[PDB]
């Protein structure tokens, strides 16, 4: 009775800043000591629809599993607010990276932009349009060199109530927000990465250039840049959306494939054999065992644990869409053998393995499912991790979870620990 949803699992550490829809704070899990980012949205001030509609949309966002899209874990609430808890990212906005470097080589801008293309492509396939894509709405996961980027600030426009001029498409000036407007804003970003200037440079004047749609590669720094880059930018800053290319086309452009070739090497063999061994054990264990492992890999893990497996996941992602498909696993298995020196069926193993790892039936293995099968089970079996998992299921809080109270797909905690092992 005297226990609250959020305040019982989480402790507020500090305030990270003001998201447009609500305050954003850093919070800590009281058991696992794992830190998180939570947006606190005031129900009375911010709501436009029913609480049911909101939670339905947030459920859809919570199942967006893409390396370049912000991760959301759960949606709680009390009498005054919604609490949306998500993965914490500490590298800051991409806008600041641009102030420091002030422009990027074609090699550096391609690694960055390839990730934006991957995330936007994923968002559109799940029928989400950012409508406000810019560097300020892209965060870096950490301070390391080649860390992945993360797209934020999208999804709640319909549900809640709450520099932009450079990045908006002309049709947005005329009351149209279709999927193409994002491809326009991405083009402006890529224009700024290579040159350091907005293609369209008072705000009435900036918007005036946007309305005409006139941009030029006249700045002295474009002479050195390649023709394929200019081909991509032209197809993205096409005035008419019906002729403008798609996010998928942006990702597949030859320019991207030139600088997007992260491929396995002999240095990665230690982490590939480990990943392979855990994957076999995963396929051997019964369905009940497997699902419990996915549940904990997808809800109770952090980046630092999966940091080694992130690079392996990124190298196996030839097309850079963010997912590993049936063919990509066959080729990664054949190349894993080649680096060792072993002659290589592999195809039969993977086809038998695809249903077992693609627990959602999505047609490909997303990152969370890859971690659940490629990580040492010992890491997931930590006592605090199992404490949190057990407490999630016991809605009553009696101390024993009923048989139906198990939705991992009377038992004491100590009986629960043995069951996982
Ligand atoms: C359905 C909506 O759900 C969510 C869930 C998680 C979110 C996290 C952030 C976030 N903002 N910031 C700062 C804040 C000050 O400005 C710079 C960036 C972080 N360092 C964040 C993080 N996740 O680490 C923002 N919006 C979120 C919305
Ligand atoms: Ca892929
Ligand atoms: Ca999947």
């Amino acid at each position: 009775g005297h226990m609250g949803t959020f305040a019982e699992r989480y402790n507020i550490v500090c305030m990270l800043g003001k998201g447009s829809f609500g305050e954003v704070l850093k919070c800590k899990d009281r058991i696992t000591q794992q830190e998180y980012a939570v947006k606190v949205i005031n129900k009375a001030s911010a709501k436009n629809k029913d609480t049911s509609t909101i939670l339905r949309e947030v459920e859809l966002l919570k199942k967006l599993d893409h390396p370049n899209i912000m991760k959301l874990f759960e949606i709680l609430e009390d009498s005054s607010s919604f609490y949306i808890v998500g993965e914490l990212y500490t590298g800051g906005e991409l806008f600041d990276e641009i102030i420091k470097r002030k422009r990027f080589s074609e090699h550096d801008a391609a690694r960055i932009i390839k990730q934006v293309f991957s995330g936007i492509t994923y968002m559109h396939k799940h029928n989400i349009v950012h409508r406000d894509l810019k560097p300020e709405n892209i965060l870096l996961e950490s301070k390391e060199k080649d860390c992945d980027i993360k797209i934020i600030d999208f999804g709640l426009s319909t549900c809640f109530q709450q520099g932009t001029a450079y990045y908006i498409a002309p049709e947005v000036l005329r009351g149209t927000y279709d999927e193409k407007c994002d491809v326009w804003s991405a083009g402006v970003i890529l224009y700024i990465l290579l040159s350091g200037t907005p293609p369209f440079y008072n705000e009435y004047d900036i918007l005036k250039r946007v309305e005409t749609g006139k941009y030029a590669f006249d700045l002295p720094q474009w002479r050195t840049i390649s023709d394929d880059a200019k081909d991509l930018i032209r197809k993205m800053l096409t005035f008419h959306p019906s002729l403008r290319i798609t996010a998928t086309q942006c990702l597949e452009h030859p320019w991207i494939q030139k600088y997007s070739s992260e491929t396995p090497t002999i240095s990665d063999l230690p982490s590939l054999e480990s990943a392979m061994t855990n994957i076999r054990q995963f396929q051997a264990e019964k369905k009940l065992a497997q699902a419990a492992l996915l549940y904990m890999a997808s809800k109770l893990t952090t980046l630092d644990e999966t940091k080694q497996l992130t690079e392996i996941f990124r190298k196996l992602d030839t097309n850079n869409d963010g997912m590993l498909d049936r063919d990509e696993l066959v080729r990664g298995y054949h190349e894993f053998m080649r680096l060792k020196g072993v002659d290589s069926t592999i195809e039969d193993q993977i086809d038998s393995l695809m249903p077992l790892l693609d627990m959602d039936g999505s047609g490909s293995i997303e990152y969370s499912e890859f971690i659940a099968s490629a990580i040492d089970r010992t890491i997931l079996l930590s006592r605090e991790r199992m404490e949190r998992a057990f407490k999630m299921f016991d809605k009553d809080g009696s101390g024993k979870i009923s048989t139906k109270e198990l939705f991992k797909l009377e038992v004491d905690f100590n009986e629960f620990v043995e069951m996982l092992q």
